[PDB]
C-alpha cells in the first residue's frame, strides 16, 4: 500500500540536492505532478525509515507536505511526495519582488502553525523545524516537509549538536546542551521560523558563527524584533523562546494566538 511502482513515474526536471541527494519533479501515470527523492548510497538508515513509511502514510493535513508512497524494491530508494510549485520557503521569502504585505507573511506563520498543531496532536516530532524546510505550493500556501526525516541521517555533520550541518540556530538552550527533544523544541524552531518569515529569509544571529550562537542562547540572548512584526506578532515568536521549556506555548495556543493577531490587523 505504502509502494509505488517506479515504472508510473516520469522524470521532468531536477529540482536540486539535500540531505539524502538529487530531488526531482515529475509525473506519475502521465498525469499527476509528484516530487521524487532518490536517495543516495550510504545516506539513509533506510530499513528504518521503511518501517516508519507505513506511519507517515496516515500522516494527512492540509498545510503537511504529503507523502505519496516510497520504491523500495530497487537502489536507490525513492520517496514520492506532494510537488510544491514555488519551492522552498526560504527562497520564497528572499525574493524581494514578492514585495509582500505583513498579512501574507502572518498567513505563513498560520500555515505552518496548522501543520505543527496537526503533528503535535499526533505526538509526532518534525525536529529540524525551520523555513528551508518549508515548501510553497501554486497558490502561495506554505506546507511544512521531511517531517521526522532527521531520524534516518547518518550523516554526523549533521546529527552532531557541534557538527556543521546541525541546526543549530534554530535549537534552544536543552538541545544544544543536553540533546533534550521534545515538543517543546519544535516550538522554539517554531518561533525562529516566525522570525525567518518576518525577516524577509536572513539568517538568525547572521553577525555570529555557530559556536559564538550555542554560548550566546545559554547567556540568554535572543532575536529581536523584524523590522516588518508588529508588537503583537513579536510577543508570539518570544513566547517560543522561553529559557524554561514548560513555560512555552503548545501550539494550539500558538494558533489561537496568531488568529487573534489576525483579527486585530
Ligand atoms: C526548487 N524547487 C523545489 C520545488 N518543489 C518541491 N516539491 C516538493 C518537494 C521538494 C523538495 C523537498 C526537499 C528538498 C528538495 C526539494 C531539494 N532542494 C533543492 C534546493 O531547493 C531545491 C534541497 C532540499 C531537499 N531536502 C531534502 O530532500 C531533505 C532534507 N531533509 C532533512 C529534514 C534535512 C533531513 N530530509 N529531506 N521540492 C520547486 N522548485
Amino acid at each position: 500500500s505504502w509502494e509505488i511502482d517506479p515504472k508510473d513515474l516520469t522524470f521532468l526536471k531536477e529540482l536540486g540536492t539535500g540531505q539524502f541527494g538529487v530531488v526531482k519533479y515529475g509525473k506519475w501515470r502521465g498525469q499527476y505532478d509528484v516530487a521524487i527523492k532518490m536517495i543516495k548510497e550510504g545516506s539513509m538508515s533506510e530499513d528504518e525509515f521503511i518501517e516508519e513509511a507505513k506511519v507517515m502514510m496516515n500522516l494527512s493535513h492540509e498545510k503537511l507536505v504529503q507523502l505519496y508512497g516510497v520504491c523500495t524494491k530497487q537502489r536507490p530508494i525513492f520517496i514520492i511526495t506532494e510537488y510544491m510549485a514555488n519551492g522552498c520557503l526560504l527562497n520564497y521569502l528572499r525574493e524581494m519582488r514578492h514585495r509582500f504585505q505583513t498579512q501574507q507573511l502572518l498567513e505563513m506563520c498560520k500555515d505552518v502553525c496548522e501543520a505543527m498543531e496537526y503533528l503535535e496532536s499526533k505526538q509526532f516530532l518534525h525536529r529540524d523545524l525551520a523555513a528551508r524546510n518549508c515548501l510553497v505550493n501554486d497558490q502561495g500556501v506554505v506546507k511544512v516537509s521531511d517531517f521526522g526525516l532527521s531520524r534516518y541521517v547518518l550523516d554526523d555533520e549533521y546529527t552532531s549538536s557541534v557538527g556543521s550541518k546541525f541546526p543549530v540556530r534554530w535549537s534552544p538552550p536543552e538541545v544544544l546542551m543536553y540533546s533534550k527533544f521534545s515538543s517543546k523544541s519544535d516550538i522554539w524552531a517554531f518561533g525562529v521560523l516566525m522570525w525567518e518569515i518576518y525577516s524577509l529569509g536572513k539568517m538568525p544571529y547572521e553577525r555570529f558563527t555557530n559556536s559564538e550562537t550555542a554560548e550566546h542562547i545559554a547567556q540568554g540572548l535572543r532575536l529581536y524584533r523584524p523590522h516588518l512584526a508588529s508588537e503583537k506578532v513579536y510577543t508570539i515568536m518570544y513566547s517560543c523562546w522561553h529559557e524554561k521549556a514548560d513555560e512555552r506555548p503548545t501550539f494550539k495556543i500558538l494558533l489561537s494566538n496568531i488568529l487573534d493577531v489576525m483579527d486585530e490587523e
